């Protein structure tokens, strides 16, 4: 039946199986999707969140090596607009965890889920407790 | 046309773009391939080429996420055997650079290149170099 649009944005830094499980959890929220990834600027992401350590280009051609990414918009503006949805016809935005309340508001929301630990930093520290 | 069976096997220890170029060649050495990956054991690997930091299951659970991936082989053997090849009908076994030698014998190996510099150990020297 009919095909869903679904939008993820994320930094996307050293994608780690967290990040994965959340795409695949995105991709699969309906029968027949498109799943479209966006892909924070370094400058917005540096200015806003935090340090980031891959740049760009680097984060974004990780994420074309992921089997449920359908299409990436990179960069991806920092804030999600109405305007945003009805140019890239999106017609639900899948994100963790209000700058959300509007979509919600909307019911264009779709919760998806963080997995810890997972992440490459925690490798380091798998590494590097091998000396005591 | 034709159907053609490709096994890649490795450690795919910390995944980076690196690997994940590899296995987009060897899924594309053909127009119509199924990309058989394997996956050394934990003990094989730590016992025949160095630490791992990576359990099986997890160096899996990744690999399971890559679009090239068609099947996962995990535990795969350690040494590729002439009944390896007849048991999984594979038609060309694709890994970089004899031990190789009677495949290529065979006309059964395609040669795959890594990429130097994007692996998970140089990112943390990139975390690192923001401290002199
Ligand atoms: O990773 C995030 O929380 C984020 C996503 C989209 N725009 C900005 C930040
Ligand atoms: O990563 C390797 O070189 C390897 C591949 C398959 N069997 C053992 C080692």
């Amino acid at each position: 039946s009919k095909n869903v649009v679904i939008y993820a944005d994320g930094v996307y830094d050293m994608l780690h199986l967290g990040h994965m499980k959340q795409l695949e959890q995105a991709k699969k929220l309906f029968e027949n999707t498109t799943l479209i990834v966006g892909v924070t600027s370094d400058n917005e992401t540096k200015l806003f969140k935090g340090q980031v350590v891959q740049t760009l280009e680097e984060r974004t051609e990780t994420l074309k090596h992921i089997r449920w990414v359908d299409e990436i918009i990179s960069p991806c503006p920092w804030v999600v607009t109405p305007e945003f949805l009805e140019k890239y016809k999106i017609d639900y935005v899948a994100h963790d965890d209000d700058i959300y309340a509007w979509l919600k508001r909307a019911g264009k929301f779709k919760a998806t889920q963080r997995t810890e630990g997972v992440s490459t930093t925690d490798l380091i520290v798998r590494i590097l407790k091998n000396y005591e």
